[PDB]
């Protein structure tokens, strides 16, 4: 159980920035996105570390309808479905080559992870996240169990508005996590 704490993910920066305050009617002006999420569902937030399927073996597109990745395919009964929604997320600032931050409470380990980004053109404040719109740019190899893992990654021709999304795939069973996370390429 964890998630993409940098760029921090949809769901752990929506906890994180508002978990202390989750009923305050402003965060509609000031996080619109987070806003929507914790209307539609407070545990895509709590339970922030739960954002996994299993059993996916291996058939992430499978599993992931467009327009459905950022939720996991509304993994646990669609707990997570907000984060599939279109607007103005929060951005994390990176560059083109930037260093991807896993947090695992249970030290899991990876079989592998697998980060795709958007493409040059992509608007996620109007459109879904779709598997056409997004281009594989780094794949590892496996990590040993550890709460913390890290890796740099670059995402070439890009700027501005981006998803980075990134597929963690867990070494003790057949678990898979989908991680969201909003970026800005300057
Ligand atoms: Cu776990």
């Amino acid at each position: 159980h964890g998630s993409v704490i940098n760029p921090a993910t949809r769901n752990y920066g929506c906890w994180l920035r508002w978990g202390h305050d989750h009923l305050n009617p402003n965060m509609q002006y000031e996080d619109p996105m987070c806003w929507q999420a914790w209307q539609d569902n407070p545990n895509a937030m709590w339970n922030w570390n739960g954002l996994y399927r299993d059993w996916v073996g291996g058939n992430h597109r499978a599993a992931l309808p467009d327009g459905q990745l950022c939720s996991g395919g509304l993994t646990e009964g669609g707990r997570y479905r907000s984060m599939d929604a279109v607007g103005p997320w929060k951005t994390t600032d990176v560059n083109n080559t930037f260093t991807i931050h896993l947090y695992d409470q249970a030290s899991h380990g990876a079989d592998y992870f697998l980060v795709y980004v958007t493409k040059q053109g992509f608007d996620p404040t109007t459109q879904p996240l779709t598997w056409d719109s997004l281009e594989l740019v780094h794949q590892t190899g496996s990590y040993p169990p550890a709460q913390n893992i890290q890796f740099t990654v670059h995402a070439p021709n890009r700027s501005g508005r981006h998803v980075v999304f990134t597929i963690w795939k867990a070494s003790h069973m057949d678990q898979t996590y989908y991680l969201c996370s909003d970026v800005n390429f300057v």
